[PDB]
């Protein structure tokens, strides 16, 4: 038995969704003859009030077919230096994509500096390839991306012709903290990365959504990057429950990580960066083999709360940091 | 409802496949923490006698990474034209991969001419960057690559220092109407993709296959690429079902596509395995009659073809004219 | 002292160019501001009809750029597979531009079985990227591309909607061999490279020739590769002088490549396709390579599987009399 | 004729250059047979004290084969977020290159700091691909690179078995104007791209140094992306007359530069640091008052340049020209 706080990517599937899973009917997707993968990608756009949607194997290759789909060779895409996109996914958009990645100082609450974001944007000139991309993330390390700034980052986007792209991958943590709907958080948004594969719960995978044209050209490219899987559905089907079930019950694990800091509040920590289900504190290498060997898991220290995570384990894991101290 | 020859790809999971995942323990593969990849992982790289397995969701992100694995920006793969990491791959080992494809002339029995490949590969020199890897396919189109030529292929890509990789999507198809062991046509070989969601059955994925630093390469490019799944297991489950239970059987898609074959003597040495090909009005029919398939026609037998299917489709060739 | 038979490349500037670039007007390149390369530039797309011309400092350069203007991520570019662009530049279109080359079989004369062609192009599909231009070579290994042969592949290009790119790095030779003006040679082209630093003398560079468009893609793309250089006019003027001035006596280098040709096709053991000699190339087999090349090499004699002598400017009567008697001697 | 304080790349040919074209003897550098561009190479090496060197068509091809040099596919090459090979070589280094490209703030002296370039170093590791190299630019933006500094990021990367690249575009400003010699400012440099096609006065061209192995790849990839000239020596003669006859007049430029700048800050409606001006450069912003009706004032009366204004000095700039300029901004202020 292992306390597994180290990301929300560990969560196993419940015995319901194995049970959908089970049932789910499949094709060939390449064909485009999976129930299984297209009802989830029906009720993907439809949920975010977009056009068309494609399941992928990771966020990972959502990022990347996004960048490389709004963006071809040479053209850049603007985004934050703390961005999964440009820190943890080895600069594929750029190394694969031949994409100009554009990082610029990213703020707290997720948000780039509008005038950071106008000062990094290219023209298309007589030796500027033209800037073509903006990309935002929701939630960023937890954190809740305000609405009235993604308004105005809408409005400088329009004001360039760009396109706008969200790493939505906790995106559903945004919206039962904010309080706020899904489609008023990705209304501005022309493009959204959704990930199954975390507090939702869902084995594998996640979502692309966007407009027709977009998604017809991450499909293609999905085939030259190896995302064209056969059935599927058997996963799609359990993203499917996953988006059906298990976005409600994400405020439990806001409130175990909530409870999780103000436990642990010789550890510094800032209550006003916990928002949805993560945790950051910093005081290294002894205390995480020590919490190891109490069949404590963690990775600035980083906690993230989820459906396998419960009431006695968070008191558990307050009564290990005591202990150390 | 509908009889499938269009390929092999269309295989759906068996109820006792099902059951195997269903039963499919899990874990964060991310972290190598998944024991259903690991179990699949391990049992693949034996099987193959090879040091180590990676598990990637198709057959085609199996030989991308394979090739980005042996071949550097501006390095070379030497590989048939009518290869699929060539034709049917959007080349992606070049435009994402920054490899130098260099395709050579195929010839009847899938094999590349040893003069062609020879002819074809640029030494390490002033202004020619290197050929690093020579791709071979088995099966390729259904036909079964005669094993010394593949002993003297090894030849002459280690007299040049080179790698040798082989695109075995269905490698259990030449291995079974061969009767050589899978060892034996993977012995030649430096690394091997083997396709789990085609003639086994498995839904998704397939295994690259080689020595422990070219999986360790290959499977931090897969992290680039979008393949780095989390609780694979259940997909990884199943291709550990296929490959001990879904084997032997392969023999009686090619009785099936054999007795096609034989059938169609209306109106064949290239039918070794599970393919028949011959040379739209002809679909519309076919379709009519519940029968689809794919310049020139192909037909796949596969687990969900019957006796019955064979000699149905044969009646609508005959009753076509 | 040597006989350099190797390729036309080696040619040095004469005194004449020499003056020319002494004299030439100079200014910013990358503000377009050098009269030299701009008059360089409107005479070159002129001499070929097209809208917009653009200095590169190599032929390597102005094929790798053309392809990359015609063909973005991931889209295809059907060519010879005995095409320079494909066998001898590294691939840079494929490596540098994301590209996808498509090599198909090329003939004697340098052309692309159409049949060959047609099966290769990739439609624009939900999983194909479609492909968007085809290359073709003139003159390919001193041989000249057919005329009525371009007007069918023409048909075959407007008929899937691609674009046309010619690599006529030594298109005037094939110009004064054929008897056909310039402009019908490159009138079914949508882009043409022509290499100055070759036969017509010039000592850099050569011209990308194509539409306003085409030339302005290509044009951003030099200054990312780095061909984007400043005071260039100096090399423009130089190879202005040769296009002016050493296009017509191209003549007496195939004839002194056709005379070469006759005199070692009369030695024993010389192994010649006298059809094979049709400009200022002489491609030959011994009935070893290495030893000849050494030899010759000693006795003052340069060139280069299977043996190529190539002349130019720099090769006299006398030059080809010299070797002729060398070979004679070797055998 | 216009007083062109644009760029120093439209620095024209003097006629002792022209002639020394004239006589450059030539042959095809490809088959390693110019003697032109050999000798410039070879003297271009050795005053640089390293093993071997390139001659490119631009300062821009320098860098970018540097950079591929230095960085395989997916391989990391840290630099400033202003520095040119970032900003403004259209990241060819990545979208050509496939090299991933690590932008850390730079500094007004042009140097990155410590914990910066730290903390964006990627291990060798199961999923990072690791970065190989740091890039640093002397002059940037004109200001010298402070000599101590350079020794510090020496310590660092030797400490992280990285790479370091100096784009010296114009490092003999950086010489003149510091009073350290080329040897001593290049020393700590794995390798080193310096610009023959501006202060210099070469009308085309830069120099890639380094080791040979390093340059063996770069002379390579020069191939590649369409470098590899035939007869170039008449523009590496160029390039070697510039290196030889000058390099000690740049301080003309830096004379002309600070008593430009010293005559624009004494006037009303100027902006200008006066610290920033270390070589041939003055930077300037209207206090306030837009620039495009100051530029067409100015083209009016002859006079160029260039967010922020930027007047660059050169061999072609007399003082004259300058007391002109100043004059005109009198003028229109
Ligand atoms: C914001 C964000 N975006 C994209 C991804 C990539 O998704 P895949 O890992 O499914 O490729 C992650 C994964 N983040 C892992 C973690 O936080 O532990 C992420 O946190
Ligand atoms: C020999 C071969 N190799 C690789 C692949 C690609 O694998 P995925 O499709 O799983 O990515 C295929 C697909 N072949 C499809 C067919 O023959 O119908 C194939 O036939
Ligand atoms: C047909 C053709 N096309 C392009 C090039 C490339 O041009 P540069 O070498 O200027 O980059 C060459 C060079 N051919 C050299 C020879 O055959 O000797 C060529 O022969
Ligand atoms: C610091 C620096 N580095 C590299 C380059 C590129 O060199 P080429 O332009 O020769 O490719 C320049 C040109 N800078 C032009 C200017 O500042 O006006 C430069 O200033």
């Amino acid at each position: 038995r292992y306390i597994d706080l180290r990301s929300d990517t560990v969560t196993q599937p419940t015995d319901a969704m194995r049970q959908c899973m089970l049932h789910a009917e499949v094709g060939d997707d390449v064909y485009g003859e999976d129930p299984g993968v297209n009802a989830l990608e029906a009720y993907g756009a439809d949920l975010l009030g977009k056009e068309a949607a494609l399941f992928v194997p990771s966020g990972t290759m959502s990022n990347l077919l996004a960048v490389m789909s709004h963006c071809q060779r040479g053209e850049g895409a603007v985004l934050g230096s703390a961005a999964h996109i440009y820190r943890y996914e080895a600069q594929g958009s750029a190394v694969l994509g031949s994409v100009a990645l554009q990082p610029v100082p990213m703020q707290a609450d997720g948000s780039l500096a509008l005038a950071d974001v106008r000062a990094a944007i290219a023209p298309d000139d007589v030796y500027f390839t033209p800037t073509r991309l903006v990309c935002l993330e929701n939630t960023h390390n937890g954190k809740v991306l305000p609405l009235p700034y993604l308004r105005e980052m809408r409005e400088l986007v329009d004001e360039h012709g760009l396109q706008l792209h969200l790493d939505g991958a906790r995106l559903f943590n945004a919206v039962v903290a904010s309080g706020h709907t899904v489609r008023e958080l990705v209304a501005p948004f022309d493009s959204v990365s959704i990930c199954l594969s975390k507090g939702l719960g869902a084995p594998v995978g996640s979502l692309l959504v966007g407009s027709h044209a977009f998604i017809a050209r991450a499909r293609r490219l999905r085939k030259m990057v190896g995302g064209g899987m056969r059935q599927a559905g058997i996963l799609a089907q359990a993203g499917l429950f996953a988006l059906q079930q298990h976005v409600v019950r994400l405020a439990d694990d806001h409130r175990r990580a909530r409870q999780l800091a103000e436990g642990l509040a010789g550890i510094r920590l800032d209550l006003a960066q916990v928002q949805t289900n993560m945790v950051f504190l910093q005081l290294r290498a002894p205390l995480l083999a020590f919490m190891k060997a109490r069949g404590i898991l963690f990775s600035e220290l980083r906690l993230v709360t989820h459906l396998q995570i419960h009431d006695d384990d968070i008191e558990e894991v307050i009564d290990a940091f005591t202990e150390y101290l």
